[PDB]
């Protein structure tokens, strides 16, 4: 028994590089559990395992599904050390296009992946975490749960939910020394966009003209904001890291420091209407 | 034909009081469409109609349940006029309770009504609204929605997930002409926040005794600001027209002040930490 760590969606990106960052580590003091939706897809984390030579007992992949409690709960018990000190709520789904361009499956997806699914993983460690009165929980944040982006109105709806399921929880466990800290994430080069921008040409059929020139307009200003700022998901990690450090976490860390000045000005504005002029003669 | 105002959720509470303050509006220019989710229910919306004696087709009830787009298709169809100048999105549910004493089927369908079922609608209206270039969309806002609010955890969940879903979309739609904004209040005289009276022992037989103490004494502190502050739909509906009168109304308007201090805390953080403190100094 070290310190436990469980991830989920250590299968690819930020949940990959902070699986083996963690267990990799060389005061081999991290025993992490990567949790992957689908097993058949951990060889490109046993690869970069095995290219950090990350010491033997230290990283065992394990299947968890956030969308299914079922699912949850045995990739609970199977924590042979019986006890996890940090959780590490990593999974989620994008979505971007038109509002009216997606599909209620496909929104319910997002939310039931992204929210739902951290509430399981929550309602499943938490209490545990609580009679014992030490913890720590770790939920990948983004600037779309701190501010409104277009096109991404169901994922920053997904992420803004992620705002309040941690803020009101955080409240409740003060006295409880368990720890809930949101690492604010910005543009990361992971699998993560590398295809959920899906066939921007599809997006004419289900939308006005104005809108589709809008979206594509969006898409090649996301694409020059994107390779300018995407952080490397090892950058990253170390945010990760540096909050399992602090003996008294905060609410929330940022990876980066660009989308800090569009949010310190969107705070001075309470009507949110200064913000959207600035975000959309920005965007486009 | 004039303004035609299509409002969801209209049973009860502030979607009864803003539908029937607008039928039997003075310049009888509204033309209302209260929407319920089970038409039996209009009993008590007809009540008050009769009371302020909206004049005879100024308020027509359709039935149509946010979690059913097939239900939503149906209920615009049946708008005669052809048009919806006024799209106002108001129903949805609370809930409360330790994360962990809430179920799935629970957590699901907050999440499912208060988000999902307002982008159905906006999936309808919207377009038209787009091509139409001119139009208006209200939603019920929420302090928990500006704020984390200890054992609120999935309600202020599903409330930020508005913030983000409205403030995006805002972003794209400022040059198409449509105006999207959310209506932030706060108690108000409705049953359910008043009628918070219980605690079974459901909740005791699925939490640790630690936090069946904090649960309760939420409640007395709940019931305590409520019976101080709760506003009654009366005025909450009068916040509504203050809206859709503004040439150009702005991304959020204040039912209640009370907040803002509190808020204007939560500005001058990044670390989210000073509020999880205040917050809970004020709560427990
Ligand atoms: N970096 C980003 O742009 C960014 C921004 C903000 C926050 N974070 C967060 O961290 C996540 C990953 O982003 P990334 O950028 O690291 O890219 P990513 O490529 O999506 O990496 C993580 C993904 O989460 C998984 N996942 C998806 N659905 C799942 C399900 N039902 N159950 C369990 N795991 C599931 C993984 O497996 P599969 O491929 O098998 O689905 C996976 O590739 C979040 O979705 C979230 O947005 C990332
Ligand atoms: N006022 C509050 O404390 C408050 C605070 C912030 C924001 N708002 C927002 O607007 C709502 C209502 O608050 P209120 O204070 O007016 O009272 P409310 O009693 O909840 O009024 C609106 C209600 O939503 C309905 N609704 C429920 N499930 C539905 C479904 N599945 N499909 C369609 N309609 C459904 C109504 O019909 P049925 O009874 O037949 O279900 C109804 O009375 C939101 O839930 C939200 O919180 C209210
Ligand atoms: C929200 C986001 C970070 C911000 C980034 C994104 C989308 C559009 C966008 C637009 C901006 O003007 C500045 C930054 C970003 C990313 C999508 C995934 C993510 O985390």
């Amino acid at each position: 028994a070290r310190t436990v760590v469980l991830i989920t969606g250590c299968s690819s990106g930020i949940g990959l590089h902070l699986a083996v960052r963690l267990a990799s580590d060389p005061s081999q003091s991290f025993k992490v559990y990567a949790t992957l939706r689908d097993l058949k897809t951990q060889g490109r984390l046993w690869e970069a395992a095995r290219a950090l030579a990350c010491p033997p007992g230290s990283l065992e992949t394990l299947q968890l599904d956030v969308r299914d409690s079922k699912s949850v709960a045995a990739a609970r018990e199977r924590v042979t050390e019986g006890r996890v000190d940090v959780l590490v709520c990593n999974a989620g789904l994008g979505l971007l296009g038109p509002l009216e361009a997606l599909g209620e499956d496909a929104v319910a997806s997002v939310l039931d992946v992204n929210v739902v699914g951290t509430v399981r993983m929550l309602q499943a460690f938490l209490p545990d975490m609580k009679r014992r009165g030490s913890g720590r929980v770790l939920v990948t944040g983004s600037v779309g749960g701190l501010m409104g982006l277009p096109f991404n109105d169901v994922y920053c709806a997904s992420k803004f939910a992620l705002e309040g399921l941690c803020e009101s929880l955080a409240v409740l466990l003060l006295p409880f020394g368990v720890h809930l800290s949101l690492i604010e994430c910005g543009p990361v080069h992971t699998a993560f966009m590398e295809k959920v921008l899906g066939s921007p040409e599809e997006v004419l059929d289900r939308t006005d003209i104005h809108t589709f020139h809008r979206f594509y307009q969006y898409l090649a200003h996301s694409k020059q904001v994107f390779r300018e700022a995407a952080q490397n998901p090892e950058e990253v990690a170390e945010v990760f890291l540096t909050a399992l450090r602090a003996p008294k976490p905060t609410l929330r860390y940022f990876t980066t420091e660009r989308f800090l000045p569009l949010l310190r000005m969107r705070l001075d504005d309470p009507s949110g209407s200064n913000y959207v002029t600035a975000m959309h003669r920005e965007v486009f």
